[PDB]
């Protein structure tokens, strides 16, 4: 006859975990905290480090029969919440107004990860049947660079799963499929001359203009030839450029960043091809040459709509709720890169328009009705 | 029987103005030197202010029946040295090694200025009879702007000229052509939105980009299709960009800059108007715009090469000098702006290849004979 876990304490912890501030680092102190709470109801979590004080958590609770494992995922830092003067309640304070709860980390996705621990607390303490184990993953750096979600799967602490659940906000929809994204660089390199002489030198600015010409011209046609039923045509833009240091100078280096979100059809191997071609393509006949560095690169994810434990999922509700792709990474970019394929989707509570945004808040019934379907989505699943 | 100006004196007079650093400023205090200078020797000079610490100088000395004028010009602002440590000898200190006198601006170009001051003197004191009248215009401001050849001319003290020798460093060849020279700036308005969900926004740098791919290969027909016999093909190079914020956003704003050399068989009016058909091709259908403006603005100079002041320079001569242009622009932009016709050259002592150098020098002898050859010119030219 155990105590159940009241209203106020679920709250109380996710309001505690949005109070860490988890700006690109100090995840190792969110991690102590929920490891610390798994502790006081008898699951023992391992840390594992990335970095110091940047700290993965994992966790087990297994029951009957050995069957399937099912994995909970999260993240643990949080994008910077700029000024801090433009909030109407202080993004690190955790402030509760009616039904919503204020803060940095509200909806991205400290009440995802918060319901999900709790979800496996309170499934433990049900005693409720199921056969397998379910598998927290809570990571480091997801929102730069996905530093955690690598460093678990090099690890090999994907490998065990035959499903898996990432808890970003996506309310009351399931995304199962997402874009890619690609960050590069282009960099330029001349000779100075004078802008009155110009002869001798050679302008690493119109070396990089012939590239931003020809890149566009390319992707555009990879946008109007090639798409994807969910997530639509690949996309691409030059975000940063400069170049030069006197007007009647000609030119000796120039530099551009772009982004690159991708598609399955058309996937990152590729694109990364098409612009090393470009480049060399420009590079012909000169010794001063473009070169291309790529910053960044996530794969596209697409899991099967029709998995079981999709089918797990709409068995929670009266009616099913929409499948969705999206735009914006997650750590399944690093997970799905796993030597198996395991059933896939994000859920997780939260206000769509709100991720990243000044005053994000998190709907105190949605975070609280989470925890409750987290648990009926496990005992399905591993009936 | 008055006595002679000894060697020592006309090279001290250069020194001490050498050591007046005007760099983009301070032209009053050379001028005022030079102005006391003139007034030991019995000519008054006239202070034409173009701001606090910046005068142009004027001088005159007429003999025998009303005639033909002659201005001699020179500008008496010089280039930053830049690091000194780089230099052998100190640029403000007019050493003197052997033959050559070591300075920022012994070349370019006060060698010249204090051989016109110097040759109008022992012109004077000489006795030797001509008709007409010759005129210093010693001015502010000509690396950054023609300022007070702007000044002058706008005033009217280019009005009364026949002929104008400007004493720019040539060493000993005329050069009768120069190109111009306009540098622009065109900013790029857009619009910013994440990159992952870029519909909402606009990209400044295409837009930006689509400005240099036209404006290049328009600039490029008209390099390969118009030239000038002396000065060559029309030159444009974009010189500066910069453009976005954030990689992860699309940027709002872009700008670059650059330097057109022109050519006076197509005149700057018409680069200009080139270059605003361009954007305005650019901007159709879109709310987001280029912007062009530009910042310098120097015609082409062209003089007579048959001019009687390019006659009366060769009879000093037992053979003639070479006739020659060159790139850059000098004071004649804004004198060549009055409203009648003047015959031209520049001719002046120097080191062609030193101006805007490290280790910038004139050779002595140079500059003693070229205070003898001005006074030459002027017999001939007023006789
Ligand atoms: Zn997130
Ligand atoms: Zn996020
Ligand atoms: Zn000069
Ligand atoms: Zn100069």
């Amino acid at each position: 006859h155990m105590a159940s876990m009241k209203k106020e304490e679920k709250i109380a912890i996710l309001q505690e975990i949005i109070r860490i501030k988890s700006v690109n680092g100090n995840e190792g102190e969110v991690a102590a905290y929920l490891n610390k709470l798994l502790a006081r109801h008898d699951i023992t979590g391992e840390i594992v480090s990335y970095r110091d004080g940047r700290d993965n958590l994992i966790a087990r609770y297994q029951k009957g029969q050995s069957g399937k494992v099912l994995g909970l995922s999260g993240h643990m830092d949080v994008v910077a919440a700029g000024d801090e003067s433009s909030w109407t309640y202080a993004p690190f304070a955790a402030e509760i107004h009616g039904n919503r709860l204020y803060g940095r980390g509200a909806t991205d996705m400290k009440s995802g990860l918060a319901a999900m621990v709790i979800a496996m607390i309170e499934l433990k303490e049900s005693g409720k049947p199921f056969n397998g184990t379910v598998k927290l993953l809570a990571t480091v750096g997801e929102e730069v660079g996905e530093l955690g979600g690598e460093q678990l799967t090099k690890a090999g602490y994907v490998d065990d799963l035959d499903a898996l659940i990432i808890g970003e906000p996506t309310n009351y929809s399931l995304m199962y499929t997402h874009m890619g994204s690609i960050n590069y660089t282009v960099t330029s390199h001349g000779k100075e001359a004078h802008s009155s002489m110009p002869d001798q030198g050679y302008n690493a600015i119109n070396h990089l203009n012939e590239f931003i010409t020809k890149a566009n011209a390319e992707m555009n046609h990879l946008a109007e030839t090639i798409e994807n039923p969910v997530l639509g045509k690949t996309i691409h833009n030059v975000t940063l450029i400069s170049g030069g240091n006197q007007v009647n100078s000609i030119p000796s280096h120039a530099q551009l960043q772009g982004n690159i979100r991708s598609i399955p059809e058309y996937p990152n191997d590729k694109i990364i091809a098409l612009l090393q071609s470009i480049v060399n393509e420009l590079n012909q006949e000169t010794d001063y040459h473009l070169e291309l560095m790529i910053d960044y690169n996530k794969i596209p994810v697409k899991a099967d709509p029709d998995s079981p434990l999709i089918h797990s999922i709409q068995q929670q509700f009266s009616q099913p709720l929409p499948l969705v792709g999206a735009a914006a990474t997650t750590d399944a970019a690093e997970f799905t890169k796993a030597n198996h394929s395991f059933d896939f989707v994000v859920f997780g509570p939260g206000v769509v328009t709100l991720p990243h945004q000044v005053d994000e808040y998190v709907e105190i019934d949605n975070y609280l009705d989470m925890i409750e379907k987290y648990q009926g989505i496990i005992l399905s699943y591993l009936a």
